[PDB]
């Protein structure tokens, strides 16, 4: 039942990684958190955490991944990139609904520096508990995505 | 001069006509270039994603605008072509940092998430910002250059 | 039974129909009752938030939604008649606490702002969620009512 | 030329007041900040520090304010029932704009909780910065809220 929640920042990001870490923990009994960097406030590259989080949701080392930065973009830019991962950028609880039950999206990127941190939470909660719709018009689009890589 | 290729998917079809307006309303080196879909029917916006990615990325349309429901499925598709940088926005800051910071080359948006006075503030932004030009954010869009191999 | 009071105007009246309809889709219990105005014709937004608020306040409807550009200005005009607590809502998180915490019994939305399936949350949760019954609240509350004398 | 923006707070905002500080007074030239409390994590009653700022402006004591709470609505429901008031809730740059063009807004309210620190920073650059349209149609609406006043 256990299900390894990779997370990932940059140095924008870092500050509130510690309370990304509780929101997932929290979020439902089998989550736990891991926590891949960076480890303080030395400026790094996003894509090396990005990339580093997103290849081990596509291995199966974890099974979600939350990504950090200033405004989420980066992250999702770069995630992206990484064949079978889906990786959303959401900024409600609306987008994080749709993420899981349209885009099936198992990697969530968000913005420390645009989103307050009780809808951070929210977002994580929402995008960790809601499942994919399982329906044929969102597989079919899904498949085409995974067609392009 | 400045080609800006636009797609939807069903549920953006029905902006699609503000959408054009906005581009022009972004200032007179714009051109918009809609690519479709031109009816109410439904369609999956991976096949219009592509499109407009494809184009961006080939140099065929210099910038690209995709509007689907929340924004998201639109941009997972598009970041999986090479060369693409697609930038989630729903304001005006992220429409500014996409450009200045992740030097975005498509826009994606929800028509069901933002309304009409917001996707056209991020619109005209996402045209007329450029990109900073400082080297950090070139090394971080060079490191995801090099994940696309 | 209860009574939804519901204003525009003119910049929120293209999307009227469709706010009477999130109010019946909220539960079965909710009676819409939209009090104008009836045309694109361009008119003042407190005269229909003043309108909504006073039937709110003196219990001739149960809550209230008023519908301009951005909801700012149907706020601060509604705020103005004592009894209402009237919230600007944005997305599902600020429609819970407006109600949890504020116990609010006017939402303001913003035509221009936000998008229809955005609007439609705030409707039903607004709608739908309970005041929490914490003294807390009810303490800060009161200090608000003895502000209106 | 010195113009003295009041701010205030509950203990939810408390946390992030000196960023507000900084945010006003690097705004501009002539923009001086006053905190005005709270001075703790004790916890403490919004509408206190909502209507301290109010009344500050009202009397020409500050000649902006600005309030920070959880989600910025109980703020803007106390501070708007303070004659000549006018609290606009901000959670981006477009509201920040139309709070001054259309509603001539003399306070803005804020959510520490919703709305992250770049954000509020452009809010209160953009709400400090953006004057009034002087507008009769947008004159004639401020009249009749102070009417109802």
């Amino acid at each position: 039942m256990t299900r390894k929640v990779a997370i990932g920042a940059d140095h924008i990001g870092f500050p509130i990684h510690e309370s990304i870490v509780r929101y997932v923990r929290e979020a439902g009994e089998e989550f736990e958190p891991v926590y891949i960097g960076p480890h303080s406030l030395e400026r790094v590259d996003y894509p090396d955490y990005a990339l580093n989080v997103a290849r081990m949701v596509a291995r199966g080392e974890a099974d979600v991944g939350i990504l950090v930065c200033g405004s989420g973009i980066g992250m999702s830019i770069a995630a992206n990139k990484v064949p079978g991962i889906r990786a959303a950028l959401c900024f409600d609880h609306y987008t994080a609904v749709m993420a899981r039950q349209h885009n099936d999206a198992n990697v969530v990127c968000l913005g420390e520096r645009t989103t307050g941190p009780a809808v951070l939470r929210e977002i994580i909660m929402t995008f960790l508990q809601t499942p994919y719709s399982g329906e044929d018009r969102h597989t079919q689009r899904l498949e085409k995505i995974k067609a392009a890589e």
